[PDB]
């Protein structure tokens, strides 16, 4: 009906800041990102951090860099605690972060933004499951 949740403001923001940077590809610069392709239900979580990490950076070539720190505040958002589990996982156990391969920033994001909207939303309510393309 109405409000609007803590969290949610994050996840869409996430979402948001990345399609936000992303309008502006033309001031990114690329450079080895962390990219956690396909994580486990519970790592996600995890991988969260390999998207913090990753440290967005523009060409900052004098168009939207300044503003592209808007998005990098927001992209550097602090996962749920910790990261993944406190007592000794739970749900389940997960592999290190950075162990994938690194990519460019355009896909980074492209990737980021999914994979939250991805699991992370999920990780809220399902609705209407079934993403699949390549």
């Amino acid at each position: 009906m109405q409000g609007q949740d803590r969290h949610m403001i994050r996840m869409r923001q996430l979402i948001d800041i990345v399609d936000q940077l992303k309008n502006y590809v033309n001031d990114l610069v690329p450079e080895f990102l962390p990219a956690p392709e396909d994580v486990e239900t519970n790592c996600e979580w995890s991988a969260f951090s390999c998207f913090q990490k990753a440290q967005l950076k523009s060409a900052n070539t004098g168009n939207n860099e300044r503003i592209i720190n808007v998005s990098i505040k927001k992209l550097k958002r602090k996962p749920p605690s910790t990261n993944a589990g406190r007592r000794q996982k739970h749900r389940l156990t997960c592999p290190s972060c950075d162990s994938y391969e690194k990519k460019p920033p355009k896909e980074f994001l492209e990737r980021f933004k999914s994979l939250l909207q991805k699991m992370i939303h999920q990780h809220l309510s399902s609705r209407t499951h079934g993403s699949e393309d390549s």
